[PDB]
């Protein structure tokens, strides 16, 4: 139908699936094929930017590193500043930190304290919503700095992994371009 | 005067300097302040993409992570695929690897074998040119797969660290928007 419905279809199709990776039974959805498809990649940025055009967002936050690939072009499209959330020890200015759980341990994300401030309306962008661990931690970073965050946006959602449910149940309206079944 | 010369000034002024980081005597050029200035960030992409508009580039490569922030918007501008180079174990499809020296040991970078083919013309994009080590590695990955690479682009050049000369001997023409003295 619309330019949006054709684009959403082309996007989903451009994302290749890798069977039995990283373990038997998992159908991996590989966003790197979308990155090397210029029509799919430009489309994705376009749709994300358009969806938030009237939202009054003042900053975009993306986590290292695939969050950078989608968050930063949306920031550039919206004409707002981009704020990276990073693995620990990479950011040079004063930071705060939050932990999150991995399958096999815990790790931390940091943000520059000078980069968010009261007033800010912040969109979080990432590639893929799975368990939502890193977004939960990002949300905390932002709120400690007085930022408002009620939107997170993704290229791919895996609803069966529960990220959406748990972010929703925490004030965050998730928007995702495409969604897949499975873990 | 030209749109170009005024933007360069602006971009150079948007980049914060942090004294004695990461240790005494170093003046750190923090590109994160440029990411959060939408005029500067947008101008930086515009200048990089305009410079290669007639280069016939078919692929843009950027190394994780700060790399992504400049290569991927350049890829999007040029309408060509973005190919990431990553630390080991992140990329899901078949890869090759190149090891390079750090101050306190060695690390490696990987690329998807499927993402570069003989006859591709590859532009490498990074934030800051210091010693040139990761770029030389990145170049070797691209050339092992048949790719042509004769251009590398940067926001910041630190000429005192020898990166540009090193790359010039590897047959790479370096373009950098701004330059800073110091190590
Ligand atoms: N199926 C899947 N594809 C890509 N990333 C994932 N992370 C968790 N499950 C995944
Ligand atoms: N002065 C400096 N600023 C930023 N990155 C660097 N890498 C090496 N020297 C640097
Ligand atoms: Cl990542
Ligand atoms: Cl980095
Ligand atoms: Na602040
Ligand atoms: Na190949």
């Amino acid at each position: 139908a619309s330019k949006t419905a054709q684009q959403l279809k082309y996007i989903k199709d451009s994302i290749k699936t890798i069977p039995d990776y990283p373990k038997a039974g998992i159908l991996f959805r590989d966003v790197t094929s979308l990155l090397e498809n210029p029509k799919a990649y430009s489309a994705s940025i376009e749709l994300l930017s358009e969806h938030y055009s009237e939202s009054g967002v003042t900053k975009v936050v993306g986590t290292e590193a695939r969050g950078f690939l989608f968050g930063a072009p949306v920031a550039l499209a919206l004409g707002v500043g981009f704020v990276p959330v990073r693995k620990p020890g990479k950011l040079p200015r004063e930071t705060i930190s939050e932990s999150y759980e991995l399958e096999y341990g815990t790790d931390t994300l940091e943000i520059h304290t000078d980069s968010i401030q009261p007033g800010d309306k912040v969109l979080v962008v990432d590639d893929l919503l799975a368990t939502g661990g890193t977004i939960e931690a990002t949300v905390k970073l932002i709120r400690r700095l007085g930022g408002e965050v009620v939107h997170a946006a993704f290229i791919i959602n895996l609803p069966e992994l529960g990220g959406e449910a748990r972010l929703t149940q925490q004030g965050i309206h998730c928007y995702s371009l495409v969604s897949f079944d499975g873990h």
